């Protein structure tokens, strides 16, 4: 489809129903969306959780709205409000939403190293407290911020040790399953790996739950990648196509701004760099102010990034492109007028026998303040499943399916 | 005059030195010597200030960071606005500095000192903050056999914009004349005139 596009990562391409179908029944007045935020004082002893509730039906002066915050079976926290906003603007407030504000004396704080999470429940009950309808999701109380050039969270420097990591099963191709997902997820934590990158679109909705749960900070990225147009930004530098790039940002954002482990957005990859790359980094910092937006393309540094995000730069070498060079990354900090974190988005190509100078990075990201780490790439070989005469499987890759042209081992750069 | 008719760019710096103080600021942290100190530096900028090869002015040698150090920085700004100011005392990158200007830092290897850390050159231009470019006043002593790894600073300053070079220490050897018995010439060192204490041969520092 005219989709096809926008989606031109590196890896198989297959086609379906690959993921989950369902039937939802709500009731005709309904909570249509709701978002939650934290802010902190100083030194994070008291916590605001400030969470915005919206309706759909019809409005009614018995309708209320109760949001509690539970940590394990203890109720520490709760609000309750009729609908009706503040004053916004010359015209008035939003009839249908209301912001409850509940405050929290030392939470306790989420990170990668220890996953502290809390219950919230929003409930949508009449005035003589009939339940109409419940939702809830868990709640990580942690700050992300960018401040004087370095990546903090909860007021300390991340370093972080990242892998990119798609989507794939020998057998069932682009079908996830949970027993899939927590086998990558306990081995990822036991090679001490602290962050992972959706490469290059929002996962499955489970993923997000599972990494809230054992601790993985999470680069979330939206489904753009237009690498096989000449040049790479044909298509994101023309304003026909701002439409469909705006719904492939906006709706993952829409989705996914409620998870803990979120902490970083992505505009997409290798697309170039285009004035709809930076209208929509702009909306992102509009709706969202509470996480950094990243993207590589049109030279890793342009203004459509928060943070310098290089792929494949060497640690001593430069190696200068026209129009986008790789400069070296401890060359990169300094260059006039640089004042970013740097977090490589993908480095050390693990194709085959492989990760030869890996250390060279290590010793670098650990001397140098502003160099924050990176992810690798990547986690496992997509290679897939195939049988010979006597039915014994085998491992086959690019060209193996009649498919040309091809690019033959290049789908294999897996850790696993 | 001569640096002006056969081109060399000058630092001109005022007779300031206080070295041997225990701390090294313990007198230009003092108001008392505020006066001595400014007129080291306001006589030495109302003689020189017409000459064109003068293009840096600084404020002394190794007498720590004091507040006389950021009263004549902001002086010398204000009636001269038109060269910068430089200042390698209380780690080189004081607020009394337009120029990141270290001593012996080395290009790759961190030398992680108390109160004033020496970072290795292409560490430094990079520490949160951080926007000035960066000269060595002093590099690459040159006492005796010396100068190995010159190569390796060359090669950094060429591939960095903001490491813009350095000053080698030093251009001559300290050493004097004197003579024996039968009156033949010879180069003495500290120690070498009953002088005591003394420091020897680290005196002789120079190219040639
Ligand atoms: O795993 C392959 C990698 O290929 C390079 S393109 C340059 C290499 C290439 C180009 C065309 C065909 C095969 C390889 C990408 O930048 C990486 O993100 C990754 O996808
Ligand atoms: O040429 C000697 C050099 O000595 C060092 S002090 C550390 C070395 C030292 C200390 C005491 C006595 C002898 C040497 C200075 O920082 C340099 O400017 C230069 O004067
Ligand atoms: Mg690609």
């Amino acid at each position: 489809s005219d989709g096809s596009y926008l989606e031109d990562q590196d890896m198989w391409r297959m086609s379906g129903i690959f993921r989950d179908v369902s039937l939802l029944h709500k009731p005709t007045t309904q909570i249509s969306d709701f978002h939650v935020a934290t802010r902190f004082n100083d030194d994070f002893s008291r916590a605001v959780l400030e969470a915005e509730v919206q309706m759909c039906g019809e409005l009614r002066d018995y309708l209320r709205v109760t949001v509690s915050l539970w940590q394990g079976e203890t109720q520490v926290a709760s609000g309750t409000a009729p609908f009706g906003g503040e004053i916004i603007d010359e015209r008035g407030g939003y009839a249908d939403r209301v912001t409850l504000r509940l405050n929290v004396e030392n939470p306790k704080l989420w990170s990668a190293e220890i996953p502290n999470l809390y219950r919230a429940v929003v409930e949508l009950h009449t005035a003589d407290g009939t339940l109409i309808e419940a939702e809830a999701c868990d709640v990580g109380f942690r700050e992300v911020r960018i401040e004087n050039g370095l990546l903090l969270l909860n007021g300390k420097p991340l370093l972080i040790r990242g892998v990119n990591r798609h989507e794939h099963h020998p057998l069932h191709g682009q079908v996830m399953d949970e027993q899939t997902m927590v086998q990558d997820i306990l081995l990822m934590k036991q090679n001490n790996f602290n962050a992972v990158r959706c490469s290059h679109y929002p996962n499955h909705p489970l993923w997000y739950t599972l990494c809230d749960r054992y601790g993985l900070y999470v680069v979330d990225e939206a489904n753009i990648e237009t690498h096989g147009m000449v040049p790479m930004n044909r298509l994101t530098d023309d304003p026909r196509w701002l439409p469909a790039m705006s719904e492939r940002v906006t709706r993952m954002v829409q989705r996914d701004r409620n998870h803990p482990s979120v902490i970083i957005w992505s505009l997409g990859n290798e697309s170039g760099h285009g004035a709809n790359h930076d209208a929509l980094y702009r909306w992102i910092k509009s709706v969202d102010p509470s996480r950094p937006v990243q993207y590589e393309g049109g030279g890793a540094d342009t203004t459509a990034t928060d943070i310098i995000c290089p792929m494949y730069a060497r640690v001593d070498e430069d190696q200068p492109f026209p129009a986008v060079p790789k400069w070296s990354i401890k060359k990169w900090l300094s260059l006039p007028g640089e004042t970013r974190p740097l977090i490589l988005c993908e480095y050390a190509h693990a194709m085959g026998n492989s990760l030869g100078g890996f250390a060279k990075y290590w010793q670098a990201f650990r001397q140098y303040p502003r160099l924050q780490g990176g992810f690798v790439w990547d986690w496992v070989d997509q290679s897939l499943i195939k049988y010979d005469e006597n039915g014994n499987p085998w491992s086959a890759y690019g060209g193996d399916f009649g498919d040309t042209p091809n690019d033959r081992q290049f789908c294999m750069n897996g850790l696993v």
